């Protein structure tokens, strides 16, 4: 029942990376050519938290495109009129440690629009960034400027397509205001003494409770000393609470036997904040070179504030200090060194919770050396049927980077030789099966998916030559 209900071009030219990929030696001799260099990934448009359906409309963010533009964008969708409607801001991606021809591919335009006022918000452009100076590794690139925020008056959300202009957004007029075009905030609660509460923040991302609350999370910290942070729109105010951790940095100072960051994500699935994530501890003598492990918890409370429990319901610590205390299983199990460093997990990890509370991990293990003889490589699903026990784990899964649910079922998504597909399962098995794979029309470069609604939402990047490219958005209806 997987199909095509529509196709649309948004833009023909959006950001992308199509230079040289720098690193810690040459970082900053970039190219002054037309190519633009990055460090990380090539990928800053149709990336990120940066589609999402609201009515009838679909809103969408991305970079404009030139390397010498990047100016942050917004469109809005019309879905029965065909109609696209776009705002130009002023920001422009600031790029790697804020030198503008390094292209840097953490910086998202997250993107969000309150079902109960109808405004828009928007979190952009930021890795980590805090106030420092010309000695700091950011060079006081970043001052009164580490968090950048940009929303909507009420009801910006339905106006008439005349009316959805930058003059819908709101100023930044306060005391550390840069300029008469400054549209960026420093903090989400209108009170910039909470400006440590948004320091040093990265990924974006926006849920709907089932009330119609906006949920916010990001990370703070680096690899090995990390945490996760929430917070709340309170619509009647037009503000948001301060971030509230799911569990302490320095865990180290904080009762623990290292510091460790995490890597997954929190989700507001079936009515509940909820969290998956292999860690990343700071011990370096272990056998583990990056991530270790498999970890989930849930909170019981509506905002996320306490409450929580791991998969057997029994009560975490929270903030939780110790990883231990939510650890399903092990991946590292499933390959046979044990020498320091020999175990190398990065990639192919995510989970899911169906309607039917199916939990579902995949995730990804590999010799760290690959020139070894005895080298290893495996795929893992771990799931939980809904009135199981324990989890089946096996090794006969090809891999993913997402998994996806609606309904009863759990789908892969993604691109095969340029062309999205779906593969099915039903929730709580490993029964996958190709059901939809796109073989005519041009090819794809890279996308994000955002699911509601029994569809998938696919904001995509079309293939192509430079770093002004087109995009797409197609909606795809699952047919649960
Ligand atoms: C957290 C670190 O803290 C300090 O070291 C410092 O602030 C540093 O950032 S820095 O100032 O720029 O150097 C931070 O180090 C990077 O942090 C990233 C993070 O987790 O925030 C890490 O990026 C993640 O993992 C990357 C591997 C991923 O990159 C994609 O995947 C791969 C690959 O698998 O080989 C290669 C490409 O880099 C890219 O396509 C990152 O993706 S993202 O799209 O850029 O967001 C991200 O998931 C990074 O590895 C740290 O070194
Ligand atoms: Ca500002
Ligand atoms: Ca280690």
């Amino acid at each position: 029942g997987v199909l095509l209900e529509s196709q649309t071009k948004i833009t023909d030219g959006a950001l992308h990376f199509d230079g040289k990929k720098l690193n810690h030696n040459t970082f900053e001799n970039p190219s002054k050519s037309q190519a633009y260099d990055y460090f990380f990934g090539r990928n800053i448009s149709a990336h990120g938290d940066a589609v999402k359906p609201y009515k009838h409309f679909v809103f969408m963010t991305w970079y404009k495109g030139g390397k010498e533009e990047r100016n942050v964008m917004l469109s809005r969708f019309n879905t029965k009129t065909g109609v696209v409607k776009t705002i130009q801001f002023p920001h422009r991606h600031t790029g790697f440690r804020g030198d503008p021809l390094v292209g840097e591919s953490h910086n998202t335009i997250g993107l969000a629009v309150s079902p109960l006022n109808g405004t828009i918000h928007m979190v952009y452009d930021m890795h980590a960034y805090v106030d420092d100076d010309e000695t700091g590794r950011f060079k006081g690139r970043f001052v009164d400027d580490f968090f950048r925020y940009s929303f909507s008056v009420a009801g910006a959300a339905d106006v008439p397509d005349d009316e959805f202009t930058l003059e819908q957004f709101v100023k930044d007029t306060s005391e550390l205001s840069q300029g008469a075009d400054d549209y960026k905030h420093l903090t989400m609660t209108g009170n910039l003494q909470d400006k440590e509460n948004f320091s040093a923040l990265t990924y974006p991302k926006f849920y709907t409770s089932d009330d119609g609350e906006l949920l916010h999370y990001m990370r703070w910290g680096g690899n090995n000393n990390g945490a996760y942070y929430f917070n709340k729109y309170d619509a009647k105010n037009q503000k948001w609470t301060r971030f509230t951790p799911f569990n302490h940095k320095d865990q180290k100072t904080h009762g623990n036997a290292y510091n460790w960051g995490l890597y997954g994500q929190m989700k507001y699935i079936n009515g509940k904040l909820r969290v998956g994530f292999q860690q990343n501890s700071a011990n370096n003598d272990d056998r583990f070179k990056y991530q270790n492990g498999v970890y989930y918890a849930y909170s019981d409370h509506p905002d996320g504030l306490g409450n929580w429990k791991n998969v057997d319901g029994e009560d975490m610590t929270w903030p939780l200090v110790n990883s231990d205390e939510i650890k399903i299983f092990e991946p590292g199990d499933y390959i046979d060194h044990t020498a320091p460093n020999s175990v190398h997990i990065v990639t192919g990890f995510d989970w899911t919770v169906t309607e039917n509370d199916d939990v579902h991990f995949i995730t990804h293990v590999r010799s760290t050396d690959t020139k070894r003889s005895d080298y290893k490589e495996v795929s893992i699903h771990a799931f939980k049927p809904a009135n199981a026990v324990d989890f089946t784990i096996t090794t006969d899964f090809t891999g993913a980077d997402s998994i996806y649910t609606s309904g009863d079922s759990i789908f892969i998504i993604g691109l095969k030789n340029g062309y999205p597909f779906v593969e099915k399962a039903k929730g709580g098995s490993n029964d996958f099966e190709v059901v939809y794979q796109q073989a005519s029309g041009v090819k794809f470069d890279h996308g994000t998916i955002h699911i509601e609604n029994g569809k998938a939402y696919y904001y995509l990047m079309e293939k192509g030559a430079g770093n002004a490219l087109p995009l797409h958005l197609q909606v795809i209806d699952l047919g649960v």
